[PDB]
């Protein structure tokens, strides 16, 4: 499987980076917690794909 | 839909309401970089559609 940032991907990053830097305390906490439950989904998703083997 | 042991939700809140701004950014940052490794495994594991 693909795991690796793929320029654009990479330049994504670069774009978050800025957006994150300009960030307060209380949006960028929040958006780490809405970040953490969408991680969380994601595992679920995968767990799934998976399963259907 | 998160699983029970989403006790871990509340624990994260916990955590993160005593953050600094410091650590809420590059955690987020870390965050953002897990979601798109996370988007490419998806990705992959839809593309083997030998379905």
């Amino acid at each position: 499987l693909n795991v690796d940032l793929s320029f654009e991907q990479e330049f994504q990053m670069r774009v978050m980076e800025e957006q994150v830097s300009a960030m307060s305390l209380q949006e960028a906490r929040e958006l780490l917690l809405q970040a953490s439950r969408l991680l969380m989904m994601k595992d679920n998703v995968i767990r799934s794909l998976v399963k259907r083997a």
